[PDB]
């Protein structure tokens, strides 16, 4: 995440990392004690969740791991135009839940009004390396009309963007499959977007969470 600043401690939950031969690959969110969701192009042999994160380079009393004992990859995923960018990962067990672990609620209204918005994850910053300490960054939806003007026959329903025109804070490289967070709800997912990571110009696009609320419901049940 670019242009943003360490995380309270206490504020990311429902943060997951997702973790593969050893590194950081991608961010993720608990929905449910059993289920993280993330970005569908985060699938890799192997993966690896870590609940309870915060410092990457600090054993930290409430980090959990858990192996993953099923993904589902959204049926309609598109990896060339970056639509339906969604998957789900079933944790071997119930993750165990404290202040620092628990899950977010999902934006169930499309229509949601509440535009302000936050990111966060352990993804590239400004400077080019991965932190230790997990990044945080308020932004603002942006309307479709604006998203599809900077990125012309790119957006589909299932797209929605975020960004930031003062300091152009952005998610990046590493930050897939974290939360887009507006209301204390899910709304979006890290999926694409500039690169070099800054959102001025271009916004940051996430897959449109609301748009999957029937898809995960049927998934977990
Ligand atoms: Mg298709």
């Amino acid at each position: 995440l670019v242009h943003g600043g360490p995380c309270d401690k206490t504020s990311h939950p429902y943060q997951a990392a997702l973790y593969t031969s050893g590194h950081l690959l991608c961010g993720g969110v608990l929905i449910h004690p059993l289920w993280v969701l993330t970005a569908a192009h985060c699938k890799k042999p192997n993966l690896q969740v870590f609940l309870g994160k915060h410092n990457l380079r600090q054993r930290e009393s409430s980090q959990e791991q858990s192996s993953v004992v099923r993904a589902v990859i959204h049926p309609d995923y598109d990896a060339a135009s970056h639509d339906q960018d969604i998957m789900l990962l079933r944790l071997a067990r119930p993750a165990k839940l404290s202040e620092l672990i628990q899950p977010l609620p999902l934006e169930r209204d499309c229509s949601a009004n509440t535009t302000s918005c936050h990111i966060l994850g352990w993804g590239k910053t400004a400077d080019g390396d991965f932190p230790d300490t997990i990044q945080c960054a308020y932004i603002h939806l942006v309307s479709r009309e604006e998203c599809e003007h900077a990125y012309p026959g790119q957006i589909t329903q299932n797209m929605l963007c975020a960004g930031d025109e003062k300091y152009g804070k952005d998610s990046c490289q590493g930050d897939s499959g974290g939360p887009l967070v507006c209301g204390d709800h899910l709304r979006g997912l890290v999926s694409w977007g500039n690169i070099p990571c800054g959102s001025k110009e271009k916004p940051g696009v996430y897959t449109n969470v609301c748009r999957y609320t029937n898809w995960i419901q049927k998934t977990i049940q």
